[PDB]
C-alpha cells in the first residue's frame, strides 16, 4: 500500500503537469485548474476507488458514503503568479488517512521540481533528500509571505510584529516559499487566510525535512476532509528551526 | 552590421555569467558570501569576454565603477551580474543578469538573462525584442483598474515616493511583489501591465530599456522623462524612479497618479 500511494501521487502530479503546461504563458487559469484536477482525480480513483477526493470548486466527492483516505488537491496554488506568467505557482497534493496527512507533494511543472513528503521518510526534491537549516535567532531569519495585502485586522498587527523582527521580509511565491524552507534556503513563512487545500500538502513536506509548521498558537494544523467538512481559513507559521518557530509564536501573540 | 557582432558578444558574456552563477546558486542550505563570490566572478567572466572582443570599450559595474584601458570610450557595457540578490540568497530562481551596451550614453542593446530557467530576453535597437530567439510583445490594457502591477518590495519606498506609489497601487487591479528585473521581462512578454519602482541604480535598469521598448512598451522616470544615465569616468551611480508599462495609455494614467 504505502509505495502504491507514492506511485499514484506521482502519476497524478505528472498528469496535472501535462495539463498545466498546455495553458501556462498563453479563464485560462480556470480551465487549466479544472482540467488538471480532473486529470488527477481520474488517476487517483482508477487506482483507489475506495478513496475520496476534495478540491476547491467541487468539494468532497466519493462514490461511497465515507472514506478512510482522502486526496485534497489544489492544481494551481498561486493563481496570480500563474496568470502573470511567473513559474512559481505549484500543484499541491495531500493524502489524508483518518484526517491526517501521510503524503504531500509540491510540484512546479514548468521548473520540473517536485518536493515529496511521506510519513516515515525524509522529504525529497526530485528524488534527493533535503533538509531545513538551523537559524541562530529571529533577527537572522529570512521570512517569506505571499503578499503584504493578505492580512487584515488583528492578523495584520501580529504579522507586523514578526515582520519587524526578522532579517528581511520577502514576498511573492505561495507554496514555493515553503518548498524553499524545506530545502534549507528560507527560515520562516507566515501567512493568514489559507484554505486546507493550500496547506495540507505542505505538512509532510516540511516536517519530513526537519521543519515545523503549525497554526499561530502553535497548535497542530488539522482539517479533516469529510462529507460535511467546511473549508475554512487558517493562519500558518512554518520554520526551518524549532527555536525560530517559538520566537515567531512569541511575537505573533495569538 | 556591428550591432550583430555586439549581440554575439553580449550573448557570449551572458553565457559566461550563467556558467559561473550555476556553480553558486543553491549552495547555502548549511547554516565572503556565495552571492558576493558569484557576483564578482560572473562580472569578471563577462568583462573578459567583452574586452577580448572590444578592447576600445569600457565596462561599468557596482563594485568597481568605470574601467577602460583608455581614458574615454564611445561604447560602455553596464553590468549587473545578479539583480535580485535576496532571491538569489533564498534560492528563488527569479534574479537576473543584466547587460546594457551604451553608445554615447544611449542603450543600444539590453539582456535580461535567467541562467537557471534558461530564459534570455534580448533588446536591440532596430529589432523586436526576443525571448530565447522568439519575438515577444507587450499587451494592451483597457484601464489602470485592469492592470496587473509588480514591484520588488513594499518596503523599497519611503517618504513622498511611498505616497506616490500608494496612489498608483490603490488604482490597479492587483499589486504583486518579489522579482526584480524578472517583472520587466514578464511585462515585455505581455503577462504584466505595469512595474513601478523607486531607488534603482543605473546597472539595475539600463538593460531594461531596449528590452521593454523593443517589445512595444514604455519605460520612463516618474515624470515621464527619458531615463538617461551617461556612464563615464566621472559619472555617479545615483538613484532613479522607474515606471514601465505594456500600454502607453496605462503609462500615462500611472504618471497622472504618481503626481511627480
Ligand atoms: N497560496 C495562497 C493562495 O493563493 P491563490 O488563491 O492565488 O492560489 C496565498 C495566500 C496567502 N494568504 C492567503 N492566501
Ligand atoms: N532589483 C533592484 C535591486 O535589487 P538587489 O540590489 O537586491 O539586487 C530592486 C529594487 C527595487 N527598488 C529598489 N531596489
Ligand atoms: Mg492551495
Ligand atoms: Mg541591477
Amino acid at each position: 500500500q504505502l509505495n502504491h500511494f507514492s506511485d499514484v501521487a506521482n502519476k497524478a502530479a505528472n498528469a496535472a503537469g501535462d495539463v498545466i503546461r498546455k495553458y501556462f504563458r498563453k479563464s485560462p487559469v480556470t480551465i487549466a485548474d479544472q482540467s488538471a484536477e480532473e486529470a488527477m482525480v481520474s488517476v487517483i480513483l482508477d487506482n483507489f476507488p475506495s478513496h475520496a477526493v476534495y478540491g476547491e470548486e467541487k468539494g468532497w466527492r466519493c462514490k461511497q458514503d465515507s472514506a478512510d483516505y482522502v486526496w485534497v488537491l489544489d492544481p494551481i496554488d498561486g493563481t496570480k503568479s500563474f496568470i502573470t506568467g511567473k513559474p512559481l505557482f505549484g500543484t499541491l497534493i495531500a493524502l489524508l488517512q483518518n484526517g491526517t496527512p501521510i503524503l504531500g507533494i509540491i510540484d512546479q511543472p514548468v521548473l520540473k521540481e517536485r518536493w515529496i513528503g511521506i510519513t516515515g521518510k525524509r522529504t525529497t526534491l526530485n528524488g534527493q533528500e533535503v533538509s531545513t537549516r538551523t537559524c541562530a535567532d529571529l533577527s537572522q531569519a529570512y521570512l517569506y509571505t505571499t503578499s503584504p495585502h493578505l492580512f487584515s485586522g488583528d492578523a495584520e498587527e501580529a504579522f507586523i510584529r514578526v515582520r519587524d523582527k526578522v532579517k528581511i521580509p520577502l514576498y511573492g511565491c505561495d507554496c514555493y516559499a515553503y518548498a524553499l524552507l524545506s530545502s534549507g534556503f528560507v527560515d520562516l513563512v507566515v501567512e493568514s487566510g489559507l484554505k486546507p487545500y493550500d496547506f495540507l500538502a505542505l505538512i509532510p513536506v516540511i516536517e519530513g525535512s526537519g521543519g515545523v509548521i503549525t497554526d499561530w498558537k502553535g497548535h497542530q494544523l488539522r482539517w479533516e476532509a469529510s462529507p460535511l467538512s467546511i473549508a475554512t481559513s487558517f493562519n500558518v507559521v512554518a520554520a526551518g528551526d524549532k527555536q525560530i518557530h517559538q520566537q515567531a509564536l512569541d511575537s505573533l501573540q495569538w
